């Protein structure tokens, strides 16, 4: 069970890397059209959930 | 083990919020270029997987 | 505990499908603006993390 929980945590960590890659990609597309001022709340929400996930990953370890 | 499974579920729940934020962001970029009629299947697939995840999160709880 | 670990793995598998749908969506938006040559590293990183996740999902099973 312990070994399996470590595997699941590893999957979650890798999916978080993928999530951040998609966020970065979306930001570049947004920047290509103009200033990103209108996405400041979207950015804040993303930053907040990322902080939450970081805390959970740290705690799981 | 129980406490750890709760933590993993919490991480998955937060990553789901992040996923929905990226979906919303992509939809706004799509809408900026024109009607989203061509993304109706993509929307259906996303809605379906989100339903699946919601069920699993509900079951895990 | 075993039943619960299976549920978490299922959630991770469904979220991976969602991640791939967002990646595909981003690629179409990128392609709409021109060639995707500048995203070859982004593609490589995404492909690599996806490979990692596939391995972890296979191992978890």
């Amino acid at each position: 069970i312990v070994q399996q929980q470590n595997n699941l945590l590893r999957a979650i960590e890798a999916q978080q890397h993928l999530l951040q890659l998609t966020v970065w990609g979306i930001k570049q597309l947004q920047a290509a059209s103009g200033g990103r001022g209108g996405w400041m709340e979207w950015d804040r929400e993303i930053n907040n959930y990322t902080s939450l996930i970081h805390s959970l990953i740290e705690e799981s370890q």
